[PDB]
């Protein structure tokens, strides 16, 4: 039989290795070791990984909703998100998780505590805190809810006709959330699309997003060892077939985010701005095995509309720009404190819009806005 | 039977993957996957590599020794004569890239296989260091890595010897014993085991047998009862009453922790400095099929007290970090000899300038001065 | 002399902060580190205790 050369190794290790181990443990190490040796992206997902993958691609999980950053080497809370039951309970920035109840969570990393914190959507929990300004510890009893955190949001630039949209990962909500965000703003004259640091996601959301803006031709093609391969083509309709787009990309942008940036570049539909991307050129299929276990395996390479591919060589921008703050006028005022804040005297959600200060803090964002201005001038020249 | 889960996973990989691969190549990836997930020190050797390992005697080296801590490759210590020592590599540096290969998912055996070669051949390494703002880069030219292993020096103004053992290579036991016969008037030893990364156990028990007359030195244990080897002193120890101080500093590992741990458990010497590296394991090579083999960890080392070295190491009896000695600033002050109407009176050795430059060597000599007084009291 | 690592000088000091003593009953490590002559006198006593445990055989 074919397995003898492996079967001999598993027999020899069992009698001569230092410690006692069972054949169930050896086979578990062999399975996770085999899939990790096929290529850079194939893997094995046991039940405490597969549930997290499912939650992430749904865009929601049961939990507290306190953001922990491990500051001071301990479970310091940095930001509760608004309307989560832990925010309602009044745990706040600078609160350190001393225990859930009896575990000494000073002594350990995120890994177990975040699993105790991210419990099922009904059973309430007691949490033990120290707040560093107080001479006494604090104890909270907290009700359950699902955290339903958004992957995409839309803002207006304060003084200008243009929208800023940020897509953080390709989960099932993306294509519908962008379309509603443009429908909500009929007066808009251009888009900045911020894919910086986006690691990928579902293939159907990369094809679906690209189809809001393109009206003809192939978007992406697939190939593998068996001639069974596929082409995805625009469905002949597009709500937003005319307005300007500037796309921001970065060395951390990978995989499904390089499909939409590559499709827009090969059809001349947008300008690509920033730095050279990660260069991931393949599609992985996920299969269930046994029960509550899954395998992820690389089944195809992918090709952009001109027939090029990016495997181990990223997308190259049209305009290249490394990060930093803008230059300033040397003839500016002698620190006049906004003219004593210009009160003219006789608590608002300013995060509905993007400010001149937070634009001056990012030269990549300034460069993307100043590309839209050139496109608006060329349309006003050509509309005669 | 137990192959059910594995048979299913192999059947999916045979059907649904980007490239054509044979069942033979799947079995090889499963063997290497198991051993890479087992321990840090194991490896698999196919027939070409196994025959090469049997055929080679050695040739050219870089000079570093490496080992795993918290999932990353780290430098234990560079040996003093070597190109890597001169180039400025240090203990506790993390290896980030070797010759433009990334160290993620790489074994200790892979790193050693990249570094060795033949003389005058160049290499480049990228390193991360504790207090630095960015990665460091070094370029080094490989060489035959040969140096004297041991030397013995007298200390000025005192009856005490300094003994340096730089690595446990062959003839260490003879080289120390001839150095003691060359100095018959000596009254105590400093043994400097700082930055000594290891060597062969046959010399670690050989050195310890000069100073301990009787009892257990060290032992090997595994899960099997048979082959539990144990080492005992042979009664011929020449120097059973001589004072000893020993220096150790966290570049010390393996054979150097066996010598320090045996002298400490027998109350035979004082251990000074800072905590050792903790490398307490032994591995050996096993043939598995027709002309191919595996290397795996097989036993751990145990001290006379029944403690084990992995991964605690040895803690010194006196702790002291590196630095220069304090100095006499208050030079002008009053004494009996300054008063108006007082009643009248009736090159080849360790120098004082060397001893002032590290306080760890001063602390070893101050411990020998205490021991000499206690002997003079008891006599 | 001091260790160059020093736990990154963590301000939390491994204090638990969960909530009186005459501590001048005892000499403490902070005020041994401030006097190298006092440290040197203690390290001589630690050497003498080892030689008694050897010589009682």
């Amino acid at each position: 039989h074919m397995f003898s050369r492996f079967s001999n190794v598993v027999s020899e290790i069992e009698k001569k290795y230092v410690d006692k181990i069972s054949i169930s443990e050896i086979m578990t190490k062999a399975i996770e070791g085999l899939l990790s040796n096929l290529d850079a992206h194939s893997a094995y997902l046991n039940e405490k990984k597969f549930k997290e993958f499912q939650a992430q691609t749904e865009g929601e999980f049961g939990g507290l909703g306190i953001t922990v950053g491990m500051r001071d080497g301990v479970l310091t809370v940095i930001a509760p998100l608004e309307g989560t039951p832990a925010y309602k309970a009044g745990v706040k920035s600078g609160d350190n998780i001393l225990k859930i109840n009896n575990e000494s969570t000073l002594s350990m990393s995120i890994d177990d505590a975040i699993n105790l914190m991210r419990g099922k959507p009904k059973t309430p929990i007691q949490i033990t805190i120290v707040r560093k300004n107080e001479p006494k510890p604090l104890v909270f009893n907290i009700i359950r809810d699902i955290i339903k955190l958004p992957s995409v949001y839309v803002k207006k630039i304060k003084e200008t006709p243009y929208l800023y949209v940020r897509v953080s990962g390709f989960d099932k909500n993306v294509t519908k959330s962008v379309l509603e965000g443009l429908k909500a703003n009929p007066k808009a004259k251009g888009i900045v699309l911020d894919l910086r640091g986006n690691p990928g996601g579902l293939l159907n959301q990369a094809v679906g997003l690209s189809n809001l803006f393109i009206k003809e031709g192939v978007l992406v093609s697939q190939k593998g060892k068996n001639k069974e391969s596929l082409e995805y083509k625009a469905n002949g309709r597009a709500p937003y077939t005319n307005l300007p787009i500037a796309v921001l990309v970065n060395g951390g942008s990978a995989a499904a985010s390089e499909i939409v940036a590559g499709a827009l570049q090969d059809h001349k539909r947008a300008v690509i701005i920033g730095e050279k991307t990660f260069g991931a050129g393949s599609v992985a299929m996920l299969l269930p095995v046994n029960k509550d276990e899954a395998i992820k395996i690389t089944t195809a390479r992918y090709y952009l509309p001109s027939g090029r591919t990016i495997q181990a060589k990223g997308i190259t921008p049209d305009i290249v720009i490394y990060p930093g703050k803008v230059p300033e006028n040397e003839n500016k005022f002698s620190l006049k404190e906004a003219d004593l804040k210009h009160h003219l005297e006789q608590k608002n959600e300013e995060e509905k819009e993007v400010t001149p200060k937070m634009i001056n803090d990012d030269i990549q964002l300034k460069t993307a806005i100043d590309s839209l201005k050139t496109w608006s001038i060329v349309d006003e020249k050509m509309d005669e």
